[PDB]
DNA sequence: ATTATGACGCT
DNA sequence: AGCGTCATG
């Protein structure tokens, strides 16, 4: 009762750019705006592999991981933009630079955690307390929440999307106790006001639209963000969790979409997040380990404590290329040439990073995949990264992997390599 | 022949 | 340190 911690001590938002790489390309080329369009890597094999899809194209069933030729079967008028190719490989610099644009705007409102190229968590707890003290106890107008959905509302005793959104928002605001600076629902509402402002700033200053979730923790904020896309934000209150989770497939919660979530389903004989509440913490720890078990016990009640880490920059800077089927690397000259291509891209990105961010990487990780291996990485080896020089990094990577060539001939490489990966890690301030 | 990233947990 | 999992623009 009075000592049951309810995990309502923070306001956390997740901001995620809508179909991000597509928006980057649509900003650059107005002919692609408000069209079914997708972003592809490469072109020769099956028209290229789609990695981002505008919402107009999604309506035709176009998805990521689809070959462009197949997408064109679903959507003959689909427009395509191709990722830049540099040194023989896809180069994602344009999207990384656009990401920095957005992250720098978000950082004006609060410290952020970069979770991906297109998304960041925000801890708004302090900004909410400030805005509440500024509000002097006056209530929150629906006009301050023009794109906000309140999950679970309207309910109880209009057939248009926007009409329903406004009905739910009015029910929410009507029930608010705007005199209590410690009410979690009020705190979330003010958080949503701030996120409206943040999203407006992003769109005004970049042209990019985003969606967002506002809740008491990272998992609920991410889940909330997905509920009303594109270009909308969703507030998931603590009180909304029992109904929300009662029909929520376990795989929808971040970290449960793979083998662990499948094992929760199979071992416990359940389907939905809410069904987890019927197990004790010890039962869940017995099946899934002490850490997972405690996390599941709290998560299915809407409670999670993972902090928004103060980190706007990536921890690693890496370069990767697959060599599938008949293009696998089977000679030493080939392996060396591609290691050099990767290392040259890595050098360029590292040198820019050192100038921008006042840090230097100190470890080089070299990863390969060998033909016949079912795993995505067949071997990982680290060595020292003491100089931002591509020829040195590629020679070092070759040295750490050369013992993998099972061939007796040193000119040939067997079995051929289907993946090279160079990653710079362990940054230090400089 | 999804491909190219990047974070994090385990031992 | 090296491996596996989870994520999916
Ligand atoms: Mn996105
Ligand atoms: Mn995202
Ligand atoms: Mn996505």
């Amino acid at each position: 009762g009075p000592h049951m911690a309810t995990g309502q001590d923070r306001v956390v938002a997740l901001v995620d750019m809508d179909c991000f790489f597509v928006q980057v390309e649509q900003r650059q080329n107005p002919h692609l705006r408000n069209k079914p369009c997708a972003v592809v890597q490469y072109k020769s094999w099956k028209g290229g592999g789609i990695i981002a899809v505008s919402y107009e194209a999604r309506a035709f069933g176009v998805t990521r991981s689809m070959w462009a030729d197949d997408a064109k079967k679903l959507c003959p008028d689909l427009l395509l933009a191709q990722v830049r190719e540099s040194r023989g490989k896809a180069n994602l610099t344009k999207y990384r630079e656009a990401s920095v644009e957005v992250m720098e705007i978000m950082s004006r409102f609060a410290v952020i955690e970069r979770a991906s190229i297109d998304e960041a968590y925000v801890d708004l707890t302090s900004a909410v307390q400030e805005r509440l003290q500024k509000l002097q106890g006056q209530p929150i107008s629906a006009d301050l929440l023009p794109s906000t959905y309140i999950e679970g509302l309207p309910q109880g005793p209009t057939v248009q999307k926007e009409g329903m959104r406004k009905q739910g928002l009015f029910q929410w605001l009507d029930s608010l106790q705007i005199d209590n600076l410690t009410s979690p629902d009020l705190q979330l509402t003010v958080g949503a006001v701030i996120v409206e402002e943040m999203r407006a700033a992003i769109e005004r200053e970049t042209g990019f639209q985003c969606s967002a979730g506002i809740s008491h923790n990272k998992v609920l904020a991410k889940l909330a963000c997905g509920l009303n896309k594109p270009n909308r934000q969703t507030l998931v209150s603590h009180g909304s969790v029992p109904q929300l989770f009662s029909q929520m497939p376990i795989r929808k919660i971040r970290s449960l979409g793979g083998k662990l979530g499948a094992s929760v389903i199979e071992i416990l004989g359940i389907e939905y997040m809410g069904e987890l509440t019927q197990f004790t913490e010890s039962q869940l720890q017995s099946h899934f380990g002490e850490k997972n078990g405690s996390w599941l016990y709290a998560m299915c009640r809407g409670i999670e404590h993972d902090p928004v880490k103060p980190r706007q920059l990536p921890k690693t800077i890496g370069c990767s290329k697959n060599f599938p089927g008949k293009t696998a690397l089977a000679t030493r000259e080939q392996v060396q040439w591609w290691l050099l291509q990767l290392a040259q891209e890595l050098e360029e990105r590292l040198t820019k990073d050192r100038n921008d961010n006042d840090r230097v990487a100190t470890q080089l990780v070299v990863s390969i995949r060998v033909q016949g291996d079912k795993r995505l990485s067949s071997l990982r080896r680290c060595c020292a990264l003491t100089r931002y020089d591509a020829h040195k990094m590629s020679h070092d990577a070759f040295t750490v992997i050369k013992n993998c060539n099972t061939s007796g001939i040193q000119t040939e490489w067997s079995p051929p390599l289907t993946m090279l990966f160079l990653c710079a890690t362990k940054f230090s301030a400089s």
